[PDB]
């Protein structure tokens, strides 16, 4: 959990359908935020998600009126879409992110609900200033990786 994002690449098998894997994302994926052992310092309240290219996700805070934490570049039909992330120092969404950078991100369906997916960050320091700290209210835990809680609930 370091205070500076290098570019780090990782990925795992996780029981779920590529199309599954984005409906969660797109469905409820504040729900799953937290689970119980780790709290989250703020209580997400609401969610707005719609598809498309450069598309945008939206979450609400109790104390966070409504703003864009990410963003997406395009969707591959197949299984595979490349997404950029579009977040202030502030928790500000903006025209544009002068410290934007582009994550590329493939899914790969496998039957007996079963999903590869590859996620990569790259060039993400580039908002530095306490960039993790951005992400730390989004909840960057290491006791329980991502993988750990979104993982188990799908
Ligand atoms: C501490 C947060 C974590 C898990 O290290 C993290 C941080 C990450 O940077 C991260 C990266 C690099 C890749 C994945 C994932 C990544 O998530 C990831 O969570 C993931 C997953 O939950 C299910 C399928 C695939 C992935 C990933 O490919």
């Amino acid at each position: 959990m370091p205070e500076e994002i290098p570019d780090v690449r990782k990925s795992v098998v996780v029981a779920a359908s590529v199309e599954h894997c984005f409906e969660v994302f797109t469905s409820r994926p504040a729900d799953w935020w937290p689970p119980s052992h780790v709290l989250v310092k703020k209580e997400r309240a609401g969610l707005a998600f719609e598809p498309f290219v450069g598309g945008r996700y939206y979450e609400w805070d109790i104390d966070g009126t409504e703003i864009v934490w990410g963003r997406i570049l395009e969707w591959d039909p197949p299984h595979r879409l490349a997404m950029t992330w579009r977040i202030d120092g502030h928790w500000q969404s903006v025209p544009d992110d002068d410290r934007a950078s582009e994550i590329e991100v493939d899914f790969v369906p496998n039957g007996s609900g079963g999903t590869r997916v590859e996620l990569a960050h790259v060039k993400l320091h580039r908002h530095g200033d306490g960039a993790w700290n951005i992400h730390k209210a989004l909840d960057g835990p290491s006791p329980g990786e991502t993988l750990a809680r979104f993982a188990n609930v799908i």
